[PDB]
């Protein structure tokens, strides 16, 4: 409907796949080459389904900060025959607050879904499902089951992936450029 939805659409149409694990279907952001991200609670194993194709997992790393605290981001390298468009230049370098974000989801349950979530707070610490978690972004939208893995963007920046909510607020794990240096 406007330039925020324009940027979100451009990321969804080229840099997302539908990931299925034994814990369900997730929006999965591809970042560069065969490297993607997914919430750590998806519990990635040795085999994952990508757009309903059986795919070997070459590597999966659940990220933690240097306090050894959960970040709720898993970086997955896929044995896929095709590379993602490199979007690492759209990743923020530091922790920040944002205005006017969009949360975008694409699954069997929620295809082509875009949510204007408004102001994004650098929330920091969250007890997420009983797990202490750092680098959490918060937005005042009542997000629902089916939205985990959703991509959070502003105009020109890919800032996080949706990892939970409390019925009134939604929570994303930050994406930082430093997670994807090769
Ligand atoms: C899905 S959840 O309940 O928000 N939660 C995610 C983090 C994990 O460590 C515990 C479970």
């Amino acid at each position: 409907m406007g330039p925020g939805f324009d940027f979100a659409q451009a990321i969804m149409k080229k840099n997302t796949v539908i990931a299925r694990t034994e814990k369900g279907e997730f929006t999965m952001l591809g970042v560069y080459d065969r490297v993607a991200v997914i919430p750590t609670h998806a519990s990635v194993g040795e085999i994952i389904y990508i757009n309903d194709v059986e795919t070997r997992v070459l590597d999966a790393c659940a990220l933690r900060d240097l306090t050894d605290t959960n970040l709720e981001i898993t970086i997955v390298k896929l044995d896929r025959n095709q590379k993602f468009r490199d979007i690492r230049h759209f990743l923020p370098r530091c922790e920040d607050d944002y205005n006017d974000a969009v949360l975008s989801v694409h699954t069997s349950k929620f295809p082509n879904m875009y949510i204007p979530v408004g102001q994004v707070t650098n929330y920091g610490f969250l007890n997420l499902g009983g797990t202490p978690t750092h680098r959490i972004l918060m937005y005042n939208f009542p997000t629902r089951a089916g939205q985990c893995g959703g991509v959070v963007t502003t105009t020109g920046k890919v800032i996080g992936i949706h990892v939970g909510g409390n019925g009134a607020q939604g929570f994303a794990a930050m994406l930082l450029h430093s997670y994807f240096t090769d």
